[PDB]
């Protein structure tokens, strides 16, 4: 689908809704390899070493659940070596290398990937 990188360091919330203000859509909903990977090479170019996307894991205790911000299926993930359990924050995030989701708190600020 079609997807636009944002290099502006914002938090997860702060990301979210850029994409909702400034360009009328959500983070990015991943359901394949192949659109994971156009967005590995979008990114391959960021400082950065992550980049957020639409996936935010929730859950109360010990009920941890992966849900798109912009509603669609959970249809694929491609998790990184040593992820995602017993780690990281609430919100979801692509490592700029390789492609690899890793899961991060979500008030760190950094870029992340609006889909519309
Ligand atoms: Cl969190």
């Amino acid at each position: 689908c079609r997807y636009l990188l944002v290099r502006s360091l914002q938090t997860f919330s702060q990301a979210w809704f850029t994409c909702r203000r400034c360009y009328r859509g959500n983070l990015v909903s991943i359901h394949n390899f192949n659109i994971n990977y156009r967005i590995q090479c979008s990114v391959s170019a960021l400082n950065q070493g992550q980049v957020w996307i639409g996936g935010r894991i929730t859950g109360s205790g010990r009920c941890r659940r992966f849900q798109w911000v912009d509603g669609s299926r959970w249809n694929f993930a491609y998790w990184a070596a040593h992820q995602p359990w017993s780690r990281g924050g609430h919100c979801v995030a692509l490592c700029t290398r390789g492609g690899h989701w890793r899961r991060a708190h979500c008030l760190r600020r950094l870029p992340f990937i609006c889909s519309y």
